[PDB]
């Protein structure tokens, strides 16, 4: 009740008071072998709360409808970021930013989106960004305008939290797309969950066979790994190539 | 006596920081020697002093060993530093151990064993998540009376770790781990000395069936030299500056 009101008000002032920080979670190929990107994340340095879990916060922010807002800031943040690491010689050759429902049906982003390519000059292609299927199936026409408008950038797009199963899968290629992520909870699964290891070698095999790129998120262990590289998942991430980080070690860690 | 005075200020603010709670713990992560997943948290005694600030350890620290307050602030820091980890671990924070430096006095009390299984017990943790850490002049200091107290601490479960020629004389005692000095990990990786002094207590160290440590890791480059070369874990200033355990979690476990 009370703690509600001290999270919201906190909240409302967040954004104004720089307390809003990006993480960066770097990408791998397959092997385990080069950097193919980083997932920048949102977090919530709070003075009196310290890192904020998203888990608490995210969701307050998308009830009261600042989470549009701070997701437009959190997409400049790290394209101006890919920008500064570009021209320190920090090779990172994409950033991924997720995109709220909010953002996704806001007529002007896309214009923000171009305006902030021009201004920071970074190639269209090293910007990534992230939707989940339900933001995709509130409104499929209005989806296929609103991601090709987008695809015209340049730049790539990659869906997650999508039904498995032969049709729902399949039914993705009609969208202009480019990655399917395989969720975490059916990596914690392999290689050893029967069901876990079907959905997984299911989202590669038919997302392959639409042509598009297939990362494995949350990856931990090596026999995960393993699993993931000989049935030839394209990219991968999670603890065991490295947890989100500040941008400054990020910066020295990859430089 | 101009230092003397600055000497006698600081022993006097330094005798009731304990009881009136100012001592407190920061943690350095460690990491495996590809720098990117978290191996353990080093505890490290930190003083929040009411008009100065936090004080510069490399300044109250040795005072503390004058006075002989070293020991008695060792204790609680150790006992701190396991409750540390139990509250980790029960909110599912996963910093996989907690290393802790012993003083001389410490590792010479006859108690130390007892108190150690003691706070064992009482935090319910596994004791190979306690790592103790040891000079090599406090155990080279009396050899066989080191090996005594080493053979049961190591009966209690936990992990020893040390912190060139010596390494013969380390294989005596029960050790599992040596931490190399920044002062080796420094010139890396183009002093061209450093290069190879650093490549031979690594494979000396590996062949002597020890993990190694290397601190003061403060470079990409320096990362990838011991990456190359094997060092199993590595510490240093290039992930970050030690932190209170809130943020400490936040920030590299859970």
């Amino acid at each position: 009740a009370l703690e509600r009101l001290e999270l919201e008000s906190d909240l409302r002032r967040a954004l104004e008071l720089g307390e809003f920080v990006l993480h960066y979670q770097p990408q791998f190929t397959g092997d385990g072998r080069r950097l193919t990107g980083a997932e920048a994340l949102l977090r919530w340095q709070h003075p009196r709360r310290g890192l904020v879990p998203p888990s608490e916060f995210i969701p307050v922010l998308e009830e009261i409808g600042l989470v549009a807002q701070v997701g437009d800031w959190l997409l400049a943040e790290a394209c101006k970021q890919l920008r500064s690491w570009h021209k320190a010689k920090v090779r990172v050759p994409k950033v991924s930013v997720n995109l709220s429902a909010r953002q996704f049906a806001d007529g002007q982003l896309g214009e923000r989106i171009a305006a902030i390519l021009y201004e920071t000059g970074i190639p269209p292609a090293c910007l990534e960004l992230e939707l989940t299927e339900s933001i995709l199936m509130s409104d499929v026409a209005e989806a296929m305008q609103i991601l090709s408008g987008l695809k015209r950038l340049g730049l790539a797009i990659a869906v997650d939290d999508f039904g498995t199963g032969y049709s729902s899968l399949n039914y993705l290629k009609q969208f202009p797309i480019d990655v399917l992520k395989i969720d975490r909870s059916f990596v914690d699964g392999l290689p050893h969950g029967e069901q876990d290891a079907q959905i997984a070698r299911a989202i590669i095999a038919m997302a392959h066979s639409l042509n598009l790129m297939v990362i494995a998120e949350g990856v931990e262990s090596q026999a995960q790994l393993d699993f993931l590289r000989e049935h030839g998942c394209d990219e991968v991430q999670g603890y065991l190539f490295g947890r989100p980080m500040p941008a400054e070690q990020f910066g020295m860690l990859y430089a």
